């Protein structure tokens, strides 16, 4: 009943209509969804994820 980012390290604003689905989980952006492949940051407020 709550739509949040899949990244367990980052609390990002997820768009209910533009949500990136991955592994059955919801993501704010492709960045967190793809586990950040080549250093792609997410549109998070202050952001946290810098790993992987
Ligand atoms: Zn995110
Ligand atoms: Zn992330
Ligand atoms: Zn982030």
């Amino acid at each position: 009943n709550e739509l949040r980012c899949g990244c367990p390290d980052c609390h990002c604003k997820v768009d209910p209509e533009r949500v990136f689905n991955h592994d059955g989980e919801a993501y704010c952006s492709q960045a967190c969804a793809e586990q950040h492949p080549n250093g792609e940051p997410c549109p998070a407020p202050d952001c946290h994820c810098e790993r992987s």
